[PDB]
């Protein structure tokens, strides 16, 4: 390993998001301070002078962007209340509203957070799991947080993954929620803005291991089509990918790099379309690497060790 | 999953002591809490009304004892120092004095612990990664805790295991430490009374997961002879043993039952020989499993879920 690598937390959790090519990453060190990593035309930072801030040991981690003026990054404080740390362009970091609002969560909640596509207001929804296990919508809509939709009894500490779009022909926001269900299946919730949220459970995978990772993004949004991807880590110690693909549905289920025993994962996307995982697989121990995709060469792994690691 | 396994810490540091088949099994909950459940004839316990110390999420868990008059437990704070819960029989759980020789170890450290067998006097000796990774011995001897002898640079969050006896031929104890190099390697450090600690590593495995757990156990000491196991996590999500057996030396490497990604392990025995191993399977999603071995029936999954599971 290296001494840089050393402040990352095992096992930590991971999030991400961007602004086509320009890129924040977000994890967890071993004192419990919440990092920043970037990437404008190179990588940097993720120093203890880069942290927007504190959580429990070992919390989840969520994030959600407009580009990257507004980011919004979520965490569990140690009463396992949902707390937000905020950047906004002109006004930098801050502590967000929502833990004003006290929403306590099982300890072992995950966390997923979107903002509503389609619209230049900032609204956001956010998933986590209650003491009873269910996934409890809350939002965010200009003027204080809200409980919103219950989606249901979940695996106790499921993984949450969630993506947002709008349908061209549609006014209103698409959005779906993956999630593990106790026959340690994997499913999915669907929201579109001219049916509210369908009752249906759709599976997209038989059998995972308790609480795996679970993120998912989507690209190329059109009038009625989408495409989707949902990555999880499976029993073989690897991610895996579940695509959805307009005109074909869900068809199609591989691996896709290998990771670390029980790593989190983080997925961004952009126009192309161009993709990035990150995660760990044993770099230097402890530091978070990078998977790549894009029209050009496929499938490369791509930054072997993100700072502080090197 | 049940109530009572969502209050188990997932990847929970394990430990355990026993008198012949009485049972002490220790570990932490979703709150920090460290907990004890125990066998008398029966499971029971592991509740949050069965605390016997608090320390940080995700802290190595270590424990020794002579038979169940005295017991010791060894975890971290949230400032990494070593902490000591006691129990003697006639007094009760205690606060043991470790923590106030103020032992500030890595944040991603792990512990062994071990009485020094062949007294009737109270001797301890406990393993415990610095920062600057080196494995550093912690000894009590009466009067005081002191600094011992230093082990050498291991790998970063590397498992400690370690195991002690007396040869009868002999008049002190000999120890035997296991842990992680840089290379992946499994290795062993050793200590007998007429020698002092040897130099020489020894590997016993090749290359394990980053990080893997290790524990380790003897039975049957002699004249000049001992039988000797040691468990890691591998790499295809099961426990593996290594076997020493007196006349054969290192002689077998092999699979003993599955486990989650990334579980902790504990491993007691008694004179039989009889095994019990303990580790979380995904029985409950966060429950802990026992595994036996006995000369009746041989390899028996034991208790599937451990209080408070059921
Ligand atoms: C053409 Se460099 C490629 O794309 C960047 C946006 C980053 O993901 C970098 O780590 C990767 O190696
Ligand atoms: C314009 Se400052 C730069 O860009 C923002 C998107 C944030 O990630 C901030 O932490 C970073 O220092
Ligand atoms: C302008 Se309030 C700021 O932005 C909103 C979109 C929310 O994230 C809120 O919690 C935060 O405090
Ligand atoms: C206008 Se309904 C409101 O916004 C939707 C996008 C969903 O989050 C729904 O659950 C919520 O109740
Ligand atoms: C037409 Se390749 C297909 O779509 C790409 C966008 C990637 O998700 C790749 O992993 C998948 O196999
Ligand atoms: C003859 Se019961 C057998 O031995 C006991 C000492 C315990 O380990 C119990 O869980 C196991 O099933
Ligand atoms: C004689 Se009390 C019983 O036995 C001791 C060995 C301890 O494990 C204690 O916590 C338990 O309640
Ligand atoms: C009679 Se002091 C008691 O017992 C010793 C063996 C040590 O574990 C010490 O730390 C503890 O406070
Ligand atoms: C009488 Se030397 C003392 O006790 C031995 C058993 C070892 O722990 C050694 O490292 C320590 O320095
Ligand atoms: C003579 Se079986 C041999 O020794 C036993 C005590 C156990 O460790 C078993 O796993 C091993 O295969």
């Amino acid at each position: 390993s290296t001494p840089g690598a050393q402040e990352v937390l095992f096992r930590t959790g991971i999030a991400a998001v961007n602004s086509t090519n320009h890129l924040r990453v977000y994890f967890q060190d071993s004192h419990g301070s919440i990092r920043e990593s970037l990437y404008e035309s190179g990588w940097a930072n993720g120093t203890a002078k880069n942290v927007i801030a504190k959580a429990k040991l070992g919390t989840p981690l969520a994030a959600t962007s407009k580009e990257l003026k507004n980011i919004r990054v979520y965490s569990l404080t140690e009463d396992n209340v949902l707390q937000e740390a905020a950047y906004d362009s002109g006004s930098g970091w801050y502590n967000g509203a929502l833990a004003g609002a006290k929403f306590t969560v099982a300890p072992y909640s995950r966390i997923g957070s979107v903002f509503l596509a389609g619209t230049n207001a900032l609204q956001l929804r956010i998933y986590a799991q209650k003491t009873d296990n269910t996934i409890q919508e809350y939002m965010w809509n200009g003027d204080g947080w809200k409980e919103g939709t219950n989606l249901g009894v979940a695996l106790p500490g499921t993984g949450i993954g969630v993506t947002c779009w709008r349908y061209t022909d549609y006014d209103g926001p698409s959005i779906r929620v993956w999630f593990q269900t106790d026959n340690l299946k994997l499913v999915q919730r669907a929201y579109d803005p001219h049916t509210g949220w369908y009752k249906e459970l759709t599976t997209i995978f038989d059998k995972a291991p308790p609480r795996c990772a679970i993120a998912a993004t989507n690209f190329n949004p059109g009038k009625s089509s989408i495409y989707m991807r949902i990555y999880f880590v499976n029993s073989d110690n690897t991610i895996w990918q579940v695509c959805w693909d307009h005109g074909q549905g869900y068809h199609d289920k591989r691996t896709i790099t290998p990771v670390i025993q029980g790593s989190e994962i983080a997925i961004i996307s952009w126009e192309g379309p161009e993709l990035r995982l990150y995660f760990q697989n044993g770099t230097y121990v402890s530091a978070i690497s990078e998977w790549t995709w894009g029209k050009a060469h496929g499938s490369q792994l791509g930054r072997r060790a993100l700072p502080p690691a090197e």
